[PDB]
């Protein structure tokens, strides 16, 4: 099936288009091509600095009646410098304005770590440490709940939350809305079995980011493992007459995950969507799972002393 049921009663497309690192002069065409070839979910964020341009594409396709607003599933994220109560609505409303939407289908807390508010997305001290905010995540969550009650967002969720942090929200006194989604890094080198089983056991849908191992990550090193070039994965793809990317996107689909590969390349955008026509065997799935090496693309390395840094914990 193309969509998965959320704990808010809405359906979320299991395949979406990622937009981190999509250049502002390429992303409008990338999103327009994506909608034309069947994507109905776009993953966005204010700190990707391209929401205006994503929005231009969405609006054109709504205007052209290629799609109806109800058929789209648009996701964005609250940056770390907006965890204060008083700043959450404005940050949401800036994203809405940029995307030229009157609601978000899903709004996520981008990281559990709050940072000092200001113009800087990564405010730094004299030695390069991130300057934290004393806001705690449960107060941030109440602010996210308010956004649902004001009709600005249909669902709220979290991202890069470890199991104890998901637990903290689930055990929040006075909890009004559970998180719908936890969006986390997930691929055959970071298989996330423990955290996925915890979230799914609680009715929280997991979204897999960097599913192709983010080859365009700004900090890529030559010595790093490459999913797209791993002969073992290429062999599975060749057996199925699919590309390696296509196996990497179908893998999380069969774990009941949502997945959000990024591309600005028209041919790759179309390719990446043709993953509903084949199935990986359970053996293929267990084999892909065996490649785990707890390798992360996104480790937020400037925030390792933050009290809420999520990746000291095993999971
Ligand atoms: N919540 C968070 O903290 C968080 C963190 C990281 C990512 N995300 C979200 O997850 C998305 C996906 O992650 P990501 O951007 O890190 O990386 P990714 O989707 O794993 O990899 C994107 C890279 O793969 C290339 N690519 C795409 N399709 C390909 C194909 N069929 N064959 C060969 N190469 C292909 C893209 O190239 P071209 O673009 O040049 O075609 C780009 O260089 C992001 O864009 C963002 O929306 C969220
Ligand atoms: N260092 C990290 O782990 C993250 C990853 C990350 N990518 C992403 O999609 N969400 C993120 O927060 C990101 C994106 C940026 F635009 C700038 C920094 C950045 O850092």
């Amino acid at each position: 099936a193309s969509r998965i049921l959320l704990n808010n009663g809405a359906k979320m497309p299991i395949l979406g288009l990622g937009t981190w690192k999509s250049p502002p002069g390429q992303v409008t065409e990338a999103v327009k091509v994506a909608i034309d070839v069947g994507y109905r979910h776009i993953d966005c964020a204010h700190i990707y600095q391209n929401e205006n341009e994503v929005g231009v594409a969405i609006q054109e396709k709504l205007r052209e009646q290629v799609v109806k607003r109800e058929e789209l599933f648009i996701v964005s994220k609250l940056w770390c410098t907006y965890h204060e109560k008083g700043l959450v609505k404005g940050a949401c409303q800036k994203t809405l304005s940029d995307l030229k939407l009157d609601y978000l289908d899903l709004y996520l807390i981008h990281w559990p770590t709050g940072f000092k508010p200001g113009k800087e997305f990564f405010p730094l001290d004299e030695s390069g440490n991130v300057v934290p905010s004393d806001t705690n995540i449960l107060d941030t969550w109440a602010a996210m709940e308010e956004l649902v009650d004001e009709g600005l967002v249909k669902a709220i969720g979290i991202s890069n939350f470890n199991h104890l942090q998901v637990e903290m929200i689930l055990n929040k006194p006075g909890l009004k809305y559970k998180p719908a989604v936890n969006q986390i890094e997930c691929h055959p080198y970071l298989t996330q079995e423990k955290l996925i089983q915890y979230c799914q056991s609680k009715g929280i849908v997991v979204t897999a980011y960097s599913p192709l191992g983010s080859p365009d990550r700004p900090w890529a090193k030559p010595e790093d493992p490459s999913l797209l070039e791993d002969p073992r994965i290429k062999a599975i793809a060749a057996k199925h007459n699919k590309t390696t990317a296509q196996v990497l996107i179908r893998f999380p689909m069969q774990r009941n995950l949502v997945v959000i590969p990024k591309s600005v390349t028209p041919e790759r955008i179309a390719e990446n969507f043709k993953v509903f026509d084949f199935e990986l065997s359970s053996q293929d799935m267990t084999t892909l799972l065996s490649y785990n090496r707890n390798w992360r693309v996104c480790a937020l390395l400037s925030c390792t002393s933050h009290k809420d840094y999520p990746f000291h914990e095993e999971f």
